[PDB]
């Protein structure tokens, strides 16, 4: 149920940008990073990565086609939620 949401910021390009949230489930919930960025989930220049009870979205080598405003829709065997933030990049 969204134990904790990630933060936000504005990086330059492949500088840092690190995100990490937490979510309960039954058992183990599911996450869906997405924000006009191809559901993030490591789809090109991103570096997402979920874990047992906590996920993490990392942005590296981000070109001029990722922008920040990134959210995370996390569901569960019998639940549904989401979060949102924004990690831009001054290419």
């Amino acid at each position: 149920r969204i134990l904790t949401k990630p933060r936000s910021m504005t990086v330059y390009e492949g500088e840092s940008a690190r995100f990490s949230c937490d979510t309960d489930g039954e058992p183990v919930p599911t996450v869906t990073w997405l924000r006009k960025g191809q559901v993030l989930s490591t789809s090109a220049r991103h570096q997402v990565t979920t874990t047992k009870y906590k996920s993490t979205f990392e942005i590296s080598s981000v070109q001029a086609s990722d922008e920040g405003n990134y959210s995370v829709v996390v569901e569960n065997s019998e639940g549904k939620q989401e979060a949102e933030f924004t990690l831009t990049i001054q290419k």
